[PDB]
């Protein structure tokens, strides 16, 4: 159970703990199930909508959807389901999904000796990668029903820190 | 898994399945119930990579004390250790070393890549069935041939009866 | 040089010759360069728009873009660039790309002993696969400029044969 | 056209030229088409019968089936279709396919700095690998009709050289 | 938690229990976190230094570095993080990592029906494979700071058993 | 025959023609054989020395020894053997191999819509990627090293153009 052993980490310093759920490039919707302490394959997504980044969550946080706050974790090679890591916060994708706020914190591994910690801020990523992530989350439910998801904005690390802190308060309330 | 997960909605044909072996792997991985951990029992011959994902239904028992196995069919392989709700589409009636060792045939219950295209065994390519049958008829042949036999392919109602029988065995032990 | 060694094949019988350019799942836009008689990587596409099928062409055909008529070849595992095969015609995607007609013939290998020739008509494919292909071709240029590509409609094998015969005539008269 | 400028190579030295057709692990039956000078996907094979080695041919040879002599090329990672190499001859699989002889020369790359040229005879390979290759070629047409293929025996490099020389004579005539 | 459900196994018979941490070919440094009972991605390594074998540990053992004794597990295809297996001991790599002893037991799966248990000693492996493993561990920290790691020697199964028993005593005395 | 159909391209403009021989991540040493006009697997390299980038050459150029002028082509996903492309020159790895100059032009695809043409100079790349490439070429013959393998410096695109133009002159004189 990750939400009892692991804390959110050093939110003020931008180094947080993240549990990975979905390897980049997978069209398997995998989710940590808090009740069972296990990873569940909710569904198979359309192959054209494979995840453009690794997809994870922050332990001991609560968003508007009742689940832990989501993480877009960018690496060169995909991460397996179920490993956790310390990750550097570099921004936030403000996002609405079916009427509920479901923001996603953008992260890289805190210690990345493959790119030498090259991504320290959101605009260090190629602009075209941001556009692809934006397109993915704007459209990944379109084959069921279009127009229910909306990437609202991209925020820096300080706005991401504020989002994480609010999600921490929700967890502490519950 | 056998403490948190139940077999699920067997009457509705939507069961819980825990994946052990990704499709295409020649690693014989099994959930060790005594230790609550996944064990690589052995490396199989590469020519006998699993033709489908391979898993089990929690809280079920074969007649000989074995878990009730699941052949889970997907386009891309599933990792070891993920669980899912799965649609029962049939049963491979199977004998291994004289022991009944049936395998429930399943797909993910929510498949938005093919739009839940497979609901019965006849929805699958008959040639996929023949490959699965060949695999389980021969995968032990390099050690000793003739010890495994695919007896028949049953529909979803027969599969449900096999699941319910295995639920009873679990309950009684 | 495939346009000299290969004819279109048995168009009336629905078994044609197809030369593969792009493996399914690749975001590399590879095209047969008829002038040089070699395969050219035109550009890298966004990774979110990896090709949903193999992409190929029919020898000795001309569509309106001045290239050979395109083929969407559906297989379980991707086909390498530069291999040719006899393929069963199962339909056609009517398509307009940046002002011009650029229809694509939908094909499977003529001899498929993996699925036992399971796909003979478009209705044999999962509808959700067609919907994914439609979405891909409706959106794959959106990061440069949206609204320039349109999947007009889908036809069956006799409609596809008519398009092939029209492109054979354009080749002969070039 | 590989048969125009590529020769069979140093048959007496056991270092021959091989053109690869099928990557190890592929279920795509790809064949060099001599008349067109291009690689043709003849058919998709059952996924359970993916090739257990790379599959290639010797230029300017002819076996009894009318094509160039086949090569089983063993490597740790698959080779792409259409690459040629100098290969060390380590044995021959004597083979009958649907009535006619279709022997296959067993080779490794002549220059392997990953394993330090570890394989010089068939006995240097894991015996279980040979048994897997034999099973594959004994069964790969079974879903169409069983019993039409037979691995007759395995020979060493000298029998392989004799087979190659007979195939060079067929090409010349 | 592996250190409570698993013993080291049949050390005297050379068949020990091993828990896999890093799949061969991965540049993700994954470690079993004993305090959290979970696998942690410590850092991304340079891709040029992808692990040449699977990398794991023996439960209920301690080496000089304070972690469980390491294992180099050689397989034809990589093993996933988090699986455990009975492994045959075939050798030991004697190794110093920044002034600390950190030997690694060389193992293969005890039941290998793909190669028919072809590897029983180090001399059964290609000598070039050993040289590559040696190169890797002599150089994998070089982009940070070179000259801090040294493969000291390669021992057989009997020396490996002695190393295992010493690590069992260290664990027992903790 | 790529040396007859293709020219070096627009050297002054920095957009040249490149033929790919080796996919990134491959340990297969594949070379275009000018005598036969075909791609040859010269040898299997140690797996620990897989190519860190795609590896290719510029048509109609010669090193001072008669070697074709090599290309390090950087992409996110490996390119297949045998395709050619227009590529942007972004730098040069000055390199000495066995007592001879053996420079390698650093390139990216000229039209990269996955990263949005993010890389125009060497400094645009993560500097840790450069250090990994440097380590690779300094050490890839270490298992049996018969001569120098030394990266002498990293040059910009203007120095790279001078190297290309010198190699065009040698080719024309031959
Ligand atoms: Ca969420
Ligand atoms: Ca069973
Ligand atoms: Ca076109
Ligand atoms: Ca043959
Ligand atoms: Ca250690
Ligand atoms: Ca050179
Ligand atoms: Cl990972
Ligand atoms: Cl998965
Ligand atoms: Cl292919
Ligand atoms: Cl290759
Ligand atoms: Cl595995
Ligand atoms: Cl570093
Ligand atoms: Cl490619």
């Amino acid at each position: 159970d990750f939400n009892q052993i692991l804390t959110p980490g050093d939110v003020d310093g931008g180094i947080i703990n993240v549990v990975n759920e979905i390897p980049a490039g997978s069209n398997h919707k995998i989710e940590w199930n808090r009740k069972l302490a296990a990873f569940q394959l909710d569904r198979i997504e359309p192959a054209i909508f494979a995840k453009p980044t690794n997809y994870g969550f922050i332990p001991q946080t609560l968003d508007e959807d009742g689940d832990e706050l989501d993480v877009l974790l960018v690496t060169e090679q995909p991460l397996a389901t179920g490993v956790f890591l310390e990750a550097r916060v570099i921004g936030v994708m403000k996002f609405v999904d079916d009427g509920e706020v479901d923001d996603k914190i953008v992260c890289v591994p805190a210690d990345d000796r493959n790119n030498g910690n090259a991504y320290k801020t959101l605009s260090d990523l190629p602009q075209q990668l941001i556009k692809q992530i934006e397109f993915h989350f704007n459209h990944y439910k379109d084959l069921k029903k279009a127009g229910t998801t909306k990437v609202e904005s991209w925020g820096g690390a300080e706005e991401a820190k504020k989002v994480i802190k609010e999600s921490i308060e929700r967890w502490n309330k519950q």
